[PDB]
């Protein structure tokens, strides 16, 4: 099946002729996905010469843990991560449950791939794009059920004061749909962009299923385009959440906000304010801020706060299906449904 409850639409790797293999380390990854290059006369094929599914057996908890014990020691390593560049017969990484990574999977100029099952965490190099997750230039990309974890803290003389830790899902450029779902966020400064920059605007995101804790901002920070982030548990947010800019549109529904500070929000450019579409949450009107703390700031430049809780655009016909629980239910069970181990299980009406 190609439904992710999202814009993306992709099995990934699942298809007909896919090739399995088994990676024990981040090398085992390099490797396999370039030798899924060669055709049968050792002659390479642009955009891979077959599907792959690869299972990461790997494990680094102790870099992990040794990480996380000295966690201003990251930014200046050397990042690690494995490039996923320009193949498009379709891949799948799938975590077995136990394996962990201290190292991101950067996805460039490539299409149809599904991440799952990955417990990233710690990464070093901040102060050198060491990402999470990046999904660049990348259309059809499904980034589901893994779990992305630092430190929400920025650590003193860190260059730009902004690289303790990078990003845990950055989608820029072409990745005109994508899906991240089920994703167990939390202890991250800077979640994720959608568009690097002003002029990077467009693209269609879903983020559904997301259970976010103790994190600063971008959840996402969006340029342009739209975003449909629906049934996701939003907890201790210390900066800003949905920053809707250079006039995206954003439909937010049936989540669950709490202890969060500006939580939908169009700020730091003093211009072109994106807009939203607020139905079903937790919070149905300003009542609610004191009940769920909820709080508001403003800024230096024009912003817009959705403090009286009111829709200030419209969004379009969300051209997929899906099912959204309420945001009682996913404040009572997404927590057992989102992350790693959880046998890519996805939340129902019928589990509420």
């Amino acid at each position: 099946a190609t439904d992710t409850g999202g814009y993306a639409a992709t099995a990934g790797g699942n298809v007909t002729g896919a090739v399995s293999k088994t990676a024990t380390s981040m090398q085992d990854i390099v490797n396999i996905i370039d030798a899924a290059r060669l055709d049968a006369n050792g002659k390479k094929v642009k955009g891979g010469a077959y599907p792959l599914v690869i299972t990461y057996t790997g494990n680094e908890d102790s870099l992990i843990n040794a990480a996380a014990a000295n966690i201003c020691g990251q930014w200046s390593k050397d990042p690690r991560g494995v490039e996923i560049k320009e193949f498009t017969k379709g891949i799948t990484i799938i975590g077995a449950n136990g394996s962990s990574a201290n190292f991101g999977i950067w996805i460039k100029k490539s299409s149809d791939v599904v991440v799952q099952n990955m417990r990233i965490g710690y990464l070093p190099g901040g102060a050198k794009d060491g990402d999470m997750i990046r999904v660049d230039d990348s259309p059809n990309v499904w980034v589901d059920h893994n779990e992305l974890f630092a430190a929400n803290h920025e650590c003193d003389g860190t260059p730009d004061n902004d690289t303790t830790f990078e990003s845990a899902v950055d989608i820029k450029g072409a990745s005109n749909t994508v899906t991240v779902s089920y994703n167990y966020i939390h202890g991250v400064k800077k979640v994720g962009l959608d568009g690097s920059s002003s002029s990077d605007t467009g693209r269609n995101i879903t983020y559904h299923h997301n259970y976010y804790n103790d994190v600063n901002a971008r959840l996402p920070l969006q340029r342009g385009g739209l975003v449909h982030a629906y049934n996701n548990l939003y907890t201790n947010i210390t900066g800003s959440g949905l920053n809707v800019r250079q006039n995206g549109q954003a439909l937010i529904e049936n989540n669950w906000f709490e202890k969060a500070i500006n939580p939908v929000t169009s700020r730091y450019d003093g211009k072109n304010f994106g807009t939203w579409v607020l139905k079903g949450n937790n919070i149905t009107k300003p009542a609610d801020f004191s009940t769920y703390s909820i709080t508001w700031t403003a800024d230096t430049k024009p912003y817009v706060n959705a403090d009286s809780w009111t829709s200030t655009g419209t969004f379009p016909t969300v051209a997929y299906n899906y099912s959204p629980v309420s945001a009682q239910c996913v404040k009572d069970k997404l927590p057992g449904y989102a992350g790693v181990g959880k046998n890519l299980a996805t939340l129902t009406s019928t589990a509420c």
